[PDB]
């Protein structure tokens, strides 16, 4: 089982190598249900596989949804972009199965319990951009608590220059500005996170989150950027 | 109609870059019966040029690996499956052309273009097979060969199928066969006679410059960093 588990990590980091997110989904997920609580690295396999993921099928989904749109003025794009939207929600759910039942459980420490967290925050958010119905508040709520939750432990447990308090940040001023229409509030969590972090320096990809909240700031005050 | 729409779809998954979706899709339409025009075949060859080259990649990456490790028993089972998939969507083009699209094909320019296709999607093979390998080549070579011989008889010097027949019969020779003499002679012969006949050069400018551009690069990289073939 831990034998399995090794293996199924070393199969993610070929899958890494190969460009195969889905693969790579597919073994981090096993390696997770081996029960073992994920490292430093292991963990950032789990985001990676799935980010890339979902974020294609997110991409299709603005792609198709934009047509959709184009067209008000051809049934097989509402079809299609259905297919897409329920094949997106299974990833998130999928997701969002693996942190409720795994992983923010087993969180000892900090970081990680951040970092799980914003992950869920993200998925939830993830599932909102597309959402439709009732569900649609649970689901911006469920989003909002995770966010807030993390936002509370990483004042408390991390400096400002962390890169997981940073891209934390970056994503639940995003899911202001997107989802919650909270621009103001955004804006000011965005300004907040860039100004605390710029006081002071110095962890290397803490450079490219602080670049694209210098660059939503830009964007938002006259396609908006998210962490990695 | 229902062809239709599975070729509206096919067009909205390349927009959306889901290929794998777009290839089922022309698979379907292809199922239908009806012949496929100039805008559809490419369609198709897209679809399934997209899904096999990433999955070639992959298999690349992971044989690479698979060597620079002479242990680690993973490499080699996930290679396998890597290579049982490919098989699988090479088997599944080839039964399409074999049962569909060859016979159906009237016209010199799409026998051209799915034979030279058969040919393609033979030598992918032929690219991971070991030992029915030797059937696999010469299935390659005889489905190259006969797209040549038409592509002479048929078509311009300067026309981009035939361009690419010829790019990719020479990566075959160079590759496959293992034939750099025929290769490189072949590239050489075909982008000089591309090139003295380019009064009969309209609207595929693109695309027969771009393969014009590639056959260079090839005969510059075998005289002496990865091999170029046709998209």
């Amino acid at each position: 089982p831990h034998m399995e588990r090794a293996s199924l990590i070393q199969k993610a980091k070929l899958a890494e190598q190969a460009e195969r997110y889905e693969d790579m989904a597919a073994f981090m997920k096993g390696a997770v249900e081996k029960g073992e609580e994920l490292s430093c690295e292991e963990r950032n396999l789990l985001s990676v596989a799935y980010k890339n993921v979902v974020g294609g099928q997110r991409a299709a989904w603005r792609v198709l949804s934009s047509i959709e749109q184009k067209s008000n003025e051809g049934p097989e794009v509402r079809e299609y972009r259905e297919k897409v939207e329920t094949e997106l929600q299974g990833v998130c759910d999928t997701v969002l199965g693996l942190l409720d039942s795994h992983l923010i459980k087993e969180a000892g420490d900090a970081e990680s319990r951040v970092f799980y967290l914003k992950m869920k925050g993200d998925y939830y958010r993830y599932l909102a951009e597309v959402a439709t119905g009732d569900d649609k508040k649970r689901i911006i709520d469920s989003a909002r608590s995770a966010y807030q939750e993390a936002m509370d432990i990483s004042k408390k447990e991390m400096p400002p220059t962390n890169p997981i308090r940073l891209g934390l940040a970056l994503n639940f001023s995003v899911f202001h500005y997107e989802i919650a229409n909270s621009p103001e509030e955004a804006i000011s969590l965005a300004k907040t996170t860039f100004d605390e972090a710029m006081a002071d320096l110095h962890y290397k990809d803490s450079t490219l989150i602080m670049q694209l909240l210098r660059d939503n700031l830009t964007l938002w005050t006259g396609r908006r950027a998210s962490a990695p």
